[PDB]
């Protein structure tokens, strides 16, 4: 924009291209996000627009959404580092357990709130999840996808993530839950206990087929109507589920059955993020200092 002076190119997210901006009309440092074009629909703007009053302290706070000149931008307070790099940063060591359960929780608090007034976020992702040096995390655009429909690209024509996306959405399923969002960061949590992607698929069905290779290929017995999703084919091969303790390694038996959880293949028995608050594994919870390199 012309109010701001473009420090770097945090990045390009799948709607357009984020610049970190300082506003040199306050002095203060955001992410802008700039998004992709005949007119441009209002009622996504408006589902947009009510984003900003979603304010919790585990939720990027949405300073404007502002559309002109066929261009809309989308104003976030700014957090120095995602969780993407951050665990690249501690691939070699690993986020120490604590903190790990630490931002598991915080998410989840997140979700808890975004849920009960019914958003649903449907695209988390590591690169999403922004933390800061006071050991919070925080989930960042929120409801987004909802009024815009994930497009099959980016704006660079790179290539949308699918290793996060709940089994009905590879389904077919017409209506998404807030159970989606669980499923997401259930995979989010594995990939920060274990230092690798949970179900890292390069298509559509190769994501599908990890997914059933791992926990098994769904059946109308662990997910009643599975076989009547859209794109559920009788043809899909039958893999056994994996015995567990195999997936998340060395994590305690709290920890995987949490993650059990919050990867049923039925999103009514996937575990509430309100639910996932009161399980034991945050019996001893804490709010650990990450070491961050800013
Ligand atoms: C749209 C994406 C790219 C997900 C984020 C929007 C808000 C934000 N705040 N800090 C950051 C950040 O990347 N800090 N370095 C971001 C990026």
């Amino acid at each position: 924009m012309e109010n701001f002076q473009k420090v770097e190119k945090i990045g390009e997210g799948t709607y357009g291209v984020v610049y970190k901006a300082r506003n040199k009309l306050t002095g203060e440092v955001v992410a802008l996000k700039k998004i992709r074009t005949e007119g441009v629909p209002s009622t996504a703007i408006r589902e947009i627009s009510l984003l900003k009053e979603l304010n919790h302290p585990n939720i990027v706070k949405l300073l404007d959404v502002i559309h002109t000149e066929n261009k809309l931008y989308l104003v976030f307070e700014f957090l120095h580092q995602d969780l993407k790099k951050f665990m690249d940063a501690s691939a070699l060591t690993g986020i120490p357990l604590p903190l790990i359960k630490s931002y598991l929780f915080q998410l989840l608090q997140g979700l808890a709130f975004c849920h009960s007034h019914r958003v649903l976020h449907r695209d988390l992702k590591p690169q999403n999840l922004l933390i800061n040096t006071e050991g919070a995390i925080k989930l960042a655009d929120f409801g987004l996808a909802r009024a815009f429909g994930v497009p099959v690209r980016t704006y660079t024509h790179e290539v949308v993530t699918l290793w996060y996306r709940a089994p009905e959405i590879l389904l077919g399923c017409k209506y998404y839950s807030t159970a989606v969002d669980i499923w997401s960061l259930g995979c989010i949590f594995a990939e920060m206990v274990t230092r690798r992607a949970l179900f890292p698929g390069d298509s559509e069905i190769d994501q599908l087929f990890r997914i059933f290779r791992t926990l098994g290929t769904p059946d109308e017995v662990v997910w009643p109507g599975v076989t009547s999703m859209p794109d559920y084919k009788p043809s899909f091969p039958k893999w056994a589920r994996q015995d567990f303790s195999k997936v998340v390694p060395p994590l305690d038996e709290d920890g995987r059955s949490l993650l059990s959880q919050m990867l049923h293949y039925d999103p009514n028995k996937r575990i509430s993020a309100k639910a996932a608050l009161a399980h034991p594994f945050f019996q001893d919870v804490t709010k650990p200092v990450p070491h961050l390199r800013l």
